[PDB]
């Protein structure tokens, strides 16, 4: 679920706020439309991407849906006891974590104009 | 749910990204203030409005609410198999996405300037 | 949960729509960096505190944690049928709604600039 995910992004970017990445450039946050900007915002676009796939499973709403995993320092690990559902996001999640982990974060893409800057 | 309404457009107008009416005028997405800047957001003036009725019900929360509908080749039908709050949510959703269908798109009135435009 | 809390600023702030308090400063609806630029958003930065602390119990999440309360006339009571998570949530909930009866609602603050008003 969205806490869940929330709380992947703290075990990977502990230095940084989940807020920084609610609402960067045209994927992070809102988004579904533009040209990734950076790194960072392909990384949400990516996530879009799979939540959508994962939505083609019945019942299978992603931000709603608690599953199980563990961060174990920097590590991040969705385990077995999940349904078809809850693996599903919880592997989207586990990858958007690492992949915001290793994408620079440009303050300037951070809380822009969707109209003049997105698709 | 909140997931079953962004279904239910993508039904009636597929051609569109559900991101696209999650920031329009003064009403869709955020919005509760100011006069529907048109037609488009007339609509989610009215469904606000639906779901304000739908809160009445005890316990009757519109986002979180989980109904029985089907999408039939652009065409919306909600299901007898719903309690009140189920059956009044889905409806409200339903009538939004007919009007969403009927209501020309305009791109300027995306990610407007509330304070500037919405009383 | 998140209903049951815009349920509270109205019985506390009933002159205002809970649009009002969902963007306003750098912490009322989204935020968690900056300054208070306001007493309002300073009320939306504890909360945020608050619903921190509340995370620390295992399986709470504070948005989609139903409680039990009353509004009695603009006057909030939480429940003793809570259970930790319940009861600490409505507690953040039931301060929120009090702070932002008694601080002033300046215009200016509201749907601002992220990046050039909040570090």
């Amino acid at each position: 679920n969205l806490y869940q995910f929330k709380n992947m992004i703290k075990c990977t970017v502990p230095s940084r706020s989940w807020w920084d990445f609610a609402d960067y450039g045209c994927y992070c946050g809102r988004g579904g439309s533009g040209t990734p900007v950076d790194d960072l915002d392909r990384c949400c676009q990516v996530h879009d991407n799979c939540y959508n796939e994962a939505e083609k499973i019945s019942g299978c709403w992603p931000y709603f849906k608690t599953y199980s995993y563990e961060c174990s320092q920097g590590t991040l690990t969705c385990k077995g006891d999940n349904n078809a559902c809850a693996a599903s996001v919880c592997d989207c999640d586990r990858l958007a974590a690492i992949c915001f982990a290793g994408a620079p974060y440009n303050d300037n893409n951070y809380n822009i104009d969707l109209k003049a800057r997105c698709q």
